[PDB]
């Protein structure tokens, strides 16, 4: 027989490219080393002085996109810090740190809530803040190498698939209906200008219950600079069409080409017409000109930012004007005068337009660039030119049209007093000039149509900055206006804080007072009315989530804490009898080591060495009856432990019954220690002993009681089954798991106690023990069908949480997703929870798992373009391939320029708990219940690939060397000898590169030799 | 009585930032925003025009520098892609795959080995790369949105960690002995220059075995432009003596104070003493000078980049002169003429100087500079000022002192062509003038000295590209006097290339001939020699690890691949009699969610529904025949399962026997499928049945067997009692763990099968697991001491497997670690092991975890100044904080100017092993001694926890645990979100399990009485 235990030809040539040890030293001459570099290379060549053409290219060039990929790595690297430097860093104070955190447990329509409740233009916002100044430059990871959260990205990501889902805003369902509203809410409210600071104001009135809200907009477009200039390329406009319309479902109104001006919309108009409040947010409508510039026109080559911009806008963003207008023709040299951010925006603008070069040109120095960094990055990368100490006094024209520009030298002197020298005079060749020196509010017909409010020295109208009130009561100003903001996020800020004064003077004007402390409402969607409420064993919880017995029930003062922030239920530490009272040792409790050397948040597992209750009986059942009689729609269940004593389990059980407790669980399965003193699993393993314990008790009670069970059993369903017998009306799988984290290089454990460095086995906790919880909860709930089950065991949001209801779970306890975090993770398994029910009820959606659209062929985040010269070109994303990609992409650009949101509504009822506990039981059987005649294979998406090699390695030394793998594009292609053990899929890096798909060739698994 | 379910004022009090959601929108108006913002401020303000004071501030500025939490993060987050485009991109080709992941298993020797083997000066280059063109410039994971791996910060953590280890290199130990090296070896080699090319030359003709081997420096000092120009704040000297006393190890001699030059060494001088080949690596040791600086003297402000730097580094570098050198007093406005990345070290270093003002002046635009970004982005952080389109013509000089420089514009035409109009003259002012326009080879002396080589029309010496010959045979030349090589990994390239064809040339020369394909040794250390070797149920295994009955080895061929990459053993895929044939289905395999939405490597489990193999017995018995032929040193043992059947047992049992099998191991543990055909998770759950099967084989066979345990059982020390008193030799713990590892939302399973979704419960393996095989391995190695212990489940790396040994192990089972990488890991494994052992015998380094220093207070991984003026002042690193710290740490740089104090010496010394090495025997069960039950444990050895205020990073994760899950016993202050903890802690060790940074907070034994909250008072 050939050698068997040897590669054939065919096979060693596939595992050409498989990584083994080298013997030696390598050699490779540094020539072919510079000849080969180029190959591979990903990033910009520092040494090429070019780039790629990017004439009618508007797609996305921001960093900070990401993907679901990417958000979620980025999401749970978070630190979900305390009073977080980012919220107080954020001109809307978003919590950042509650955001994120939904976002890293996959519940992203809790995440876009929590956005858009500070912020109404959450999207918009996420892609342009200026973040390194606002935000993230106050972020806590900034003192690690790995450096600063991506905040904006991951904001842009839950927001993105939050519009993806395409759910309307409600008002907040706890407002009286709309007949029941006091007459002052139906007061006449104006705005004048559709931009970021009207918008967010008119938003929060509405929220607020006003009826009659109407905007008033110069142009025929909204959304203002949003719309107007920020380019399509940074921000696209239907971004910001998406929050308009989550604006007007609240009632807001919006009329197109009605401007405030003397003999057009006034103050005096608007009060005579019967208004009772006006908001000012129109901005800086005019360009702040220069004498130099007079008489220049565009038919020589001469803009203004406010001209230039809004051109380009109007052509690239479709939707923006009902007529589609030509992109400006700039050709040649063009100079932009400025080094103001909107310079760098008309610099990257003008390459779209066909500007061969580009030229900034400012008076100061580079250090003087005052333009965010990330802005500045964006022109450098695209081959601006910049050219510094340089004052503008001429532009020379010949043959009607600008040919230069005449400069002056600039320079700072001692005092740090800047001069510019008239006799160094500087000739700059150019065929466009742009001039970005900022905006201003100069015409008279307009500011005349404000009084007669007051104006300050900024020739701007002055109000209150707490308030954003001006000198007229019933008249407040916000945004560019008021010329302090300096950016969307801070714009939607005086929008927001107007909003609430606008809303204590109209109140007051019908004598009616408000709130001392402000309560601008929260933002609502039909998701969060969504019932998520359960019963078990007679007994009703508001919400499935509960508190376990252990370090987050420490005391009664943090139960108390946890029903103020929401959780639906909680089970007490577990205490006992006086004379079993025990004293723990320290430490006790430690991470898990399950997930390698990765420290903070999300640790996969803890183990902990700790006992029962320190705290007295007494103390828990005075505590009970306090919580009980302070909120007695929360459940309260306590925990209990005697050892195998009749009298004992009758006597503590009766205790904490006539304390009021809704219920008891029995404690027969703590992994360590108390079993030392006859308690514990000894009492937890034997079903004789579970049973007889029951027993016990349900004859001491009339109350309900579960017994908790250990998974550190052969058979769980024999003491679940004990306990069902013994007269239990449940059970809680499970308790922790028996184990050992790990000792330290010189054999000593971790947790060690004492001088002697001494430990004992104890109990895992955490993600690390979810596969054994959730067997053990199907297996439970299969044998003892409609038996009550609550869950325990590595549950961390709502998605997890809602495996364990579809497994046969009732309601869900949770300890080490608290330890990692806090209390306020019930308002994302909440949130959660209501907007997984929901989806199942929208036909449009089912494409989906849960919140997570269906993947999409990107790279970076970034979709991939569907062009037909790129499909199956094995044009992987580096070297000379990358350069062809390009060529093509700028190509389809190039032939492009040569030629309605409705919401989802539910088509089904919304799923109820009760209707989703144990609908996954179906798909749960013996092995030989499995088809082995359907069988699949793997299947790589080339676009989507980032050339690793792991699905290649995996199966050389881990599978049938079923993949070859390219040694110049370095893709891979699964080959026919496949067996779809599905190793290739698990190892890759990114989400849906790799698909199992049926197989269409016949299977016939390899025996090596064959049978006799 | 008090209400006992609410908080007293005083813990609501320290509760107050303690998060809470809200049930409205905030309120806070932008005016407050505004005046806000700053107090949180943590990276350079956009509006600030300045940045603090660098006089005489040497600090580390690289922004690649990882301290061991950081490079943790970063090795695990790296690919360890196969054929690796960062590895082709790096011109010595470091097996960049291969060190990184040594990293992430916490080897850092390993990776410090695989390093120095291919580069030996891994250090400087990990600091210095310009990896954003090289390696890092090929990185696939810049096809992610978190980007490239920082390859050259890992290069230098891995590369530090080794050079605090003080372990010496040593010649490969399978070279012959010295008096046995044939004659060529003796020949007398001379290289000239101390730089990276000569270093790296002489170290690999070293390692060949050359015994005489001299490198001649002109300078006093040694280590080329990595010494006498790239500034101590990037490369700091002692790294480069580092590297240079690695190279002396090997007997390399180096005299300084000789030159080559036609007045000193010749080649002709050479060749008439003696030496029968040269290598020529003295760089290009002349500035690059122009006509409108003639005359121009330092006095009067004026320095080319060869006079100015080397004057920074004498004063700055404490070791490379004895002598007392002033930092050049440069004050006032500072101009760098050129735009190359000597430009932007002259431009930083003129700012420790003194500097004023330093403005970079080039005759090109901004996107003609060729400087590497990162470079770049110092100076431009530092606020170094950017002068485009500049031409220098004539520099003023007024009292014998500059005053200005006069340019003229330039520009580039339609044609792509620069011009310069004469016309336009731009005066500008300045203190200092400091052209850094390039290098080169001019002196005649120098030149005449290499007669009669080849000179190009580059006025280079020419050399042959592949081998580094020049016109002369044996006369080679590489690095910067090559001109090619634009960094110090090309040039330690040259000087690597040509070590091989100096050592074919040499070789020639006496008559002998050398192997076709290169050759060049491995770096080595006395690690190296340490046995890892271990002694089992009577078999010998070259190393402890092997690879468990498994996916990967599904095939007889894989295994092949397995030994032949080092493993110690391996086991076969589980077989059966023909009667028992399987089929398996698919999906089968899939990654654990154990560790949350993070895909890639390092996966924290899998579950698999696979059963055993589905090859023939007949199959396996043939390869295990050729395996043991092939392979005898290797152990390869027989994995099997039969139902409950004596003759079944006997009969495959003696059919794996026969094959030549060194043991067998029976599979009585896959926690499913077979179950229902009446196999595995049925009869090893039973202590009977054990025993009987163990009996069966035991007199069917008289080779060793070990039962494979499963640890889904109440009690797995009753099932391996059962083995041992049936006759096993020992037993393998453990098989898979019993689980479900999740469903989609929509309620369907995966792995899910065919159209129904169907699914089973699968086993469970990886790290994920470890805990309950460590617990199993444990108790059974304590209840049955001495019998043999094989380990299996989540041992990924020379640190886990060491636990394992300590618990009882004697050899260790892998498998999820290899499905995560692949079989290399081995060589990981063994150099881990091995230094791990090693480290045991060294005095001075008791204060370590393994291969980790202790931890050093920190912040990004760079050592926190010990200022008195800043221990134990609140100062947190953010806001107006930040600023007073800086202050204070400027004021102390000054300071430390007035002093002059030369600075102290700097000698290497190599730690001895100052007792015996421990082989695998001395360390297995070392770990049972600290178990026991928890009364053992002492409950008045109480302790507290401690926070190092320096190394915090302000987020209050210890307080949020404490606050929701522990004892409210922190304090979180609202200004510097610097956390306190109080005497209500009751040392839980939550705070410090969820910390951030490691070692920032540490458990210390309490000072004061403990006294447990029992909440109301017992009766
Ligand atoms: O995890 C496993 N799968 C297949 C049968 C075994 O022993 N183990
Ligand atoms: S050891 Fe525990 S009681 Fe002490 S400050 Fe840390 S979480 Fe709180």
């Amino acid at each position: 027989a050939p050698v068997l235990s040897k590669d054939v030809a065919d096979i060693e040539s596939i595992l050409a490219l498989n990584p083994r040890t080298q013997s030696h030293a390598a050699l490779h001459s540094t020539l072919a080393k510079k000849l080969d570099k180029k190959h591979w290379k990903r990033n910009p060549d520092k040494n090429c002085f070019h780039c790629e053409k990017l004439e009618n290219n508007f797609d996305d060039i921001k960093h900070t996109t990401l993907g679901e990929r990417g958000a979620l790595r980025e999401a749970m690297r978070c630190l979900k810090c305390a009073d977080a430097p980012c919220q107080k860093s954020c001109p809307t104070h978003l919590d950042i740190k509650s955001f994120i955190t939904s976002i890293s447990n996959k519940n992203y329509y809790g995440a876009a809530k929590m956005i858009f409740s500070d912020n109404p233009l959450g999207l918009t916002c996420g892609m342009v803040c200026p973040t390194s100044d606002l935000c993230v430059g106050g972020c806590n990871l900034y003192a690690t190498e790995e450096g600063s959260i991506n905040i904006g990205g991951l904001q842009q990501f839950a927001s993105e698939v939050f519009k993806a889902m395409n759910i309307p805003q409600i008002r907040n369902p706890c407002l009286p209906s709309q007949e029941k509203m006091p007459e002052a809410y139906s007061a006449k409210i104006a705005l004048l200008g559709a931009g970021p600071a009207s918008i967010s104001c008119a938003s929060f009135l509405a929220r607020l219950g006003y009826s009659d809200i109407t905007i008033f907009e110069k142009q025929e477009y909204v959304g203002g600079l949003s719309t107007s200039e920020i380019p399509q390329f940074r921000l696209p406009y239907d971004v910001v069409n998406f929050e308009i319309e989550l604006m007007k479902d609240l009632g807001v109104k919006i009329i197109c080409g009605k401007s405030l001006s003397e003999n057009e919309i006034t103050l005096n108009t608007l009060k005579e017409e019967g208004y009772k409040a006006a908001f000012i947010g129109i901005g800086l409508p005019e360009p702040k000109t220069d004498d130099i510039f007079q008489g220049l026109t565009q038919d020589q080559g001469f803009y203004t930012s406010k001209d230039f911009l809004p051109l380009v806008a109007k052509s690239s963003k479709a939707g923006m004007c009902a007529c589609h207008s030509p992109l400006p023709s700039i050709r040649g040299a063009v100079i932009v005068l400025g080094a103001g951010d909107t310079a760098f925006d008309c610099a990257t603008s003008a390459l779209r337009c066909g500007a061969r070069r580009v030229f900034l040109v400012f008076r100061k120095g580079f250090v003087n660039i005052r333009a965010v960094p990330e802005e500045v990055e964006l022109a450098k990368e695209e081959k601006c030119e910049f050219l510094p100490f340089l004052s503008p006094r001429k532009v020379i024209v010949k043959g009607g049209r600008i040919v230069a520009v005449q400069f002056v030298r600039t320079e700072q002197d001692e005092t740090g007093k800047w001069n510019e020298d008239e006799d160094q005079i500087v000739h700059l060749k150019a065929d466009v000039v742009i001039s970005a020196f900022g905006s201003v509010l100069r015409d008279p017909k307009v500011k005349e149509a404000l009084s007669p409010i007051k104006f300050n020295r900024w020739d701007l109208p002055e109000v209150d900055p707490e308030t954003m009130q001006t000198s007229e009561p019933w008249v407040f100003a916000g945004g560019d206006i008021v010329g302090m903001a300096n950016t969307t996020v801070e714009s939607v800020n005086d929008g927001k804080q107007a909003s609430w004064y606008i809303h204590k003077y109209i109140q007051a004007q019908y004598g009616a007072s408000v709130s001392a402390k402000p309560e601008l409402p929260l933002f609502y969607t039909p998701v969060d009315l969504v019932d998520i409420s359960v019963e078990m064993a007679g007994l009703k919880f508001i919400n499935p989530f509960g508190l376990a017995s252990a370090a987050p029930t420490t005391s009664s003062s943090m139960i108390r804490r946890a029903f103020e922030a929401g959780w639906g239920f909680a089970l007490t530490k577990t205490f006992s009898l006086d004379k079993d009272i025990v004293t723990n040792v320290s430490p006790r409790i430690v991470r898990g080591t399950t997930s390698g050397p990765m420290y903070g948040p999300g640790q996969s597992s803890f183990l902990n060495i700790e006992l029962i209750s320190e705290k007295t009986a007494a103390y828990w059942c005075q505590s009970v009856t306090e919580l009980k009689a302070d909120f007695p729609d929360n459940i309260v269940i306590a925990s209990i432990m005697c050892s195998y004593n009749k009298n004992d389990w009758m006597e503590l059980s009766r205790k904490a019954e006539a304390s009021g407790a809704d219920a008891l669980e029995l404690n027969l399965s703590c992994p360590h220690g108390m079993g030392e003193r006859g308690m514990g699993l000894a009492c937890g393993q034997d079903p004789e002993l579970v049973r007889n314990i029951c027993r016990w008790v349900r004859q001491a009670v009339q109350i309900p009681f579960f017994a908790k069970l250990t998974p550190n059993v052969t058979d769980i369903v024999s003491i679940a089954r004990a306990a069902k017998e013994g007269g239990a009306d449940g059970v809680t799988a499970t308790n922790t798991v028996s184990g050992l984290m790990g000792l330290k290089a010189d054999g000593t454990p971790w947790p060690a106690v004492g001088a002697g460095k001494r430990t004992t086995y104890g109990g895992v906790s955490g993600t690390a023990i979810r596969p054994i919880a959730l067997r053990a909860v199907t297996t439970i709930a299969r044998a003892l069908p409609g038996f009550p089950i609550l869950a325990t065991g590595g549950i961390d949001s709502a998605e997890s949480g809602l495996q364990f209801l579809h497994s046969g779970a009732s309601v869900l306890q949770v300890c080490s997703a608290v330890q990692n975090q806090d209390f306020t993770v019930i308002q994302d398994y909440c949130t959660g929870l209501k907007a997984l029910l929901y989806l199942k009820s929208i036909e449009e959606l089912q494409g989906w798992d849960g919140q997570s659209p269906g993947t999409e062929s990107h790279q970076k985040g970034k979709p991939v373009p569907r062009i037909a010269e790129l499909m199956g070109k094995k044009l992987p994303n580096f070297g000379p391939y990358l350069e062809q990609r390009k060529k093509i992409i700028a190509e389809e650009k190039m032939r492009l320029k040569e030629q309605e949101r409705k919401p989802f509504i539910p088509k089904k009822p919304i799923p109820a708990i009760k209707d989703v506990i144990g609908k996954a039981l179906q798909y749960l059987g013996t092995f030989g219940e499995l088809s082995n005649i359907e069988q699949v294979v793997a299947v790589i998406d080339e676009e989507m690939c980032i050339n690793c090699g792991k699905c290649y390695m995996t199966c050389n030394d881990s599978g049938y060397q079923a993949i070859q793998f390219d040694p110049e594009t370095h893709l891979p292609t699964v080959t026919d000898t496949c067996t779809g053990c599905t190793l290739c899929l698990s190892v890759c890096p990114i989400i849906d590169c790799i698909r199992m798909v049926s197989r269409t060739t016949p299977y016939e698994p390899k025996r090596g030799l064959p049978l006799a």
